């Protein structure tokens, strides 16, 4: 279709300034697994979401932005603890990038095996970041939406765009499951999902950490799956 490979990740353009950005590892039981994130032009500088798996990956999709946007990276924000989500913050570190995360998720990254943040997000409690912790964010709209594929797992809006991004705790309307619930909680998931739904009603391309961009009947069912949880 639209998708643009560059050494072995994928770049998709959604919407004049947003791409996501696409990398793979290998799983037990899976196979090679994506995990998307995005890539946002506000005026003069790059917003990344989320890293790739891993550092070499990370400094890839640096690399693609160079070539691709040839502007600074103003800063990242990445979504939760998991491998898939802030594998390469040494990366971005070493590449002179500003990191922020939910507090919960830089808590946690040590014991993950990640390196934390450098910048810690907090949220309202209607949900909403607050905004003095997330200086300039430019469209980026992000939202905490309660506990559920993980208890720190936050999510990204885009302003001028009908572009939301649930991160993992979003499935595909095809959805067979929810993935590992490992870290999940599982009587808050559905309520978290449909606050995602809520906080972003007028988006209509929601954009996932393990599917390709769907309608909104992704979250109805991804809701519908979690409703079975509790
Ligand atoms: C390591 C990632 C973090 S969200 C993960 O749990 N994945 C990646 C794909 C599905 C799911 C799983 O292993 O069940
Ligand atoms: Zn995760
Ligand atoms: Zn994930």
């Amino acid at each position: 279709g639209g998708d643009q490979r560059f050494g072995d990740l994928v770049f998709r353009q959604l919407a004049p300034n947003v791409w996501q950005h696409t990398s793979y590892l290998d799983m037990p039981g899976f196979g090679a697994v994506a995990s998307n994130g995005l890539i946002v032009r506000d005026g003069g500088r790059v917003l990344v979401v989320d890293t790739a798996w891993t550092d070499d990956q990370t400094a890839q999709i640096l690399n693609w932005i160079k070539q691709e946007i040839n502007l600074p990276v103003a800063l990242a924000v990445v979504t939760h603890a998991h491998q898939d989500k802030m594998g390469g913050m040494d990366a971005l570190h070493a590449a002179g990038i500003a990191t922020y995360a939910n507090a919960l998720s830089n808590q946690l990254a040590p014991q993950e095996g990640l390196v934390a943040a450098q910048h810690s997000l907090t949220f309202a409690a209607n949900g909403w970041v607050e905004p003095a912790t997330a200086p300039n964010f430019g469209p980026l709209k992000v939202f905490y939406p309660g506990p559920g594929h993980t208890s720190d797992n936050i999510t990204v809006g885009i302003d001028g765009t009908d572009i939301a991004f649930g991160g993992c705790l979003i499935k595909d309307s095809k959805a067979k499951s929810l993935g590992n619930l490992g870290d999940a909680d599982t009587e808050h998931y559905a309520a978290s999902a449909r606050a995602f739904g809520a906080a972003f009603p007028k988006a209509s391309m929601i954009v996932m950490s393990h599917s390709a961009p769907d309608s909104r009947a992704a979250i109805t069912h991804t809701a519908r799956m979690a409703d079975k949880l509790r």
